[PDB]
């Protein structure tokens, strides 16, 4: 996305959260045109801040917007249950364009936080004999149910062939998901290693495997 | 602040067209050409697909056409593809810096192709065994529709404890994926001749088997 938002934030009821929205001098830093939008999953989004700091009618004053340089910030004071939602920012850009952030998932904690268990599996022998070298990164027992996964070939980001499942609540009431990277046997055997990077509650865990 | 009016649902078969409407008032949809449309796959960031009533941003296929008559904007999606199955929202700026949104239309692409799961069973990784853990993962991908049941075997016998299977989720190929993981101790893993994962989808079952080495 043109603007950078942290993928997630959290707080317990009554706490405050600040989520950021970083651009460049030619968009976020070039005018006072930042807006913020709130979306509960599967419902229409809602404008909650415009022109950096302005609340539309009916938006409570615990939502506030500010800006400094090329970073805009939304602060939600006194978190309430209804504040659990995804939040997007936007700014006017260059050449009559509109730039959006990628969204921050705000969780109002409903249970204790729990860091993921991460396990990275190299290609199984059966799939290698079938000309497939899919890797799986298993991520379990975490809360909140927000996680961002990145893969690396050696040290280079890998975007192609990545899929990650939507975290789902398991029998222990914590979340699990899997990310799998669809590699050919040639790709697997010819790199020094591949890594799975799991960020949760702003903490990027990394696991690495290599051919044996 | 009033919503714009969108039908909650619309549908079409692959290759077919669908037109969905967005009715506002004279001071929003009817008052200027600032009507936008957004596509959103459940659980994902949306994508603006139309701005200024009719303009597609870069990368939006020309299968998406926007128009307006009076207070009603319309989106037509031609040549429906599986990837078009999504929620579609409209918006319009009005006066007083207000931005109005429709409630969303879920467009269903009917009759999408059935697909059997690709099932890949992974034995415990070296790292986790050194950490005194022997979790197995059965990756189940590229199936459709998105219902699956999973059963595990220790040698030939059913496993009744330690199984978790994630809720199937639709991936970028518009087919579902899930993982089942069996949380064994290294002792349980080493004390059996093999472990198997059986996936059942639309009455057909696929079984994979792994063993210590
Ligand atoms: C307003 C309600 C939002 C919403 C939230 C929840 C559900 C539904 C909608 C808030 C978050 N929204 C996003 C959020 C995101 C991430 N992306 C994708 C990222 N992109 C696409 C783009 C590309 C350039 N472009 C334009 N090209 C030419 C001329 N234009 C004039 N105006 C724009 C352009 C379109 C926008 N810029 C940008 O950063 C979106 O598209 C829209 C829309």
């Amino acid at each position: 996305s043109a603007l950078t938002q942290p993928p997630s934030a959290s707080g317990s009821p009554g706490q405050s959260v600040t989520i950021s929205c970083t651009g460049t001098s030619s968009d976020v830093g070039g005018s006072d045109s930042v807006s913020w939008y709130q979306q509960h999953p599967g419902k229409a989004p809602k404008l909650i801040i415009y022109e950096v700091s302005q609340r539309p009618s009916g938006v409570p004053n615990r939502f506030s917007g500010s800006k400094s340089g090329n970073t805009a910030s939304l602060t939600v004071s006194g978190l309430q249950a209804e504040d659990d939602a995804d939040y997007y920012c936007s700014s006017y850009g260059g050449d009559n364009n509109l730039f959006f952030g990628g969204g921050t998932k705000v969780t109002v904690l409903g249970q204790p936080k729990a860091a993921p268990s991460v396990t990275l599996f190299p290609p199984s022998s059966e799939e290698l004999q079938a000309n497939k070298a899919t890797l799986v990164c298993l991520i379990s027992d975490f809360y909140p149910g927000a996680v961002t996964v990145a893969w690396k070939a050696d040290s280079s980001p890998v975007k192609a062939g990545v899929e990650t499942t939507t975290p789902s609540k398991q029998s222990n009431n914590k979340y699990a998901a899997s990310s799998y990277l669809s590699l050919t046997p040639e790709q697997w055997k010819s790199h020094r290693s591949y890594s799975c990077q799991v960020t949760h509650e702003g903490s990027t865990v990394e696991k690495t495997v290599a051919p044996t």
